[PDB]
């Protein structure tokens, strides 16, 4: 297990641009292409990403083509970040990969709320941290994959992911 099978987990493979849990317009692994109501402005953003015109489809290649750049900026994201920077350097490898996964789902900013959380992760304080972390919107709404990620940071295995 590594961060792309993790995350390959969490978010499935779809070639058609589908709704994500929130709503937005989203194709691939994952990649967000817009937060507007309008498929036509994601269709756009889809022909932007993939310099084609591909109305509203993509190969497996493209989709892990975006994946591959979506992760190398969440990684480079976190490190450029000061907040997160030093919970990342603190981190061992496992963990490591759900502080990746969380920016990849909800972006620096949504990790922006994780004040509190981050500073008992960075102390190394993990069933406290856990608890912290269950008490979120993210958590009420994507229990599952909240649940995988939580149990991640509590025990620093793959466990919940085989
Ligand atoms: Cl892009
Ligand atoms: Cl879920």
């Amino acid at each position: 297990m590594n961060i792309f099978e993790m995350l390959r987990i969490d978010e499935g493979l779809r070639l058609k641009i589908y709704k994500d849990t929130e709503g937005y317009y989203t194709i691939g692994i994952g990649h967000l292409l817009t937060k507007s109501p309008s498929l036509n402005a994601a269709k756009s953003e889809l022909d932007k990403a993939i310099g084609r015109n591909t109305n509203g489809v993509i190969t497996k290649d493209e989709a892990e083509k975006l994946f591959n750049q979506d992760v190398d900026a969440a990684v480079r994201g976190i490190l450029r970040n000061a907040k997160l920077k030093p919970v990342y350097d603190s981190l061992d490898a496992v963990r490591r990969a759900a502080l990746i996964n969380m920016v990849f789902q909800m972006g620096e900013t949504g990790i922006a709320g994780f004040t509190n959380s981050l500073r008992m992760l960075q102390q190394k304080r993990w069933d406290e941290a856990a608890v912290n972390l269950a008490k979120s919107r993210w958590y009420n709404q994507t229990p599952n994959r909240a649940k995988r990620v939580i149990t991640t940071f509590r025990t620093g295995t793959w466990d919940a992911y085989k």
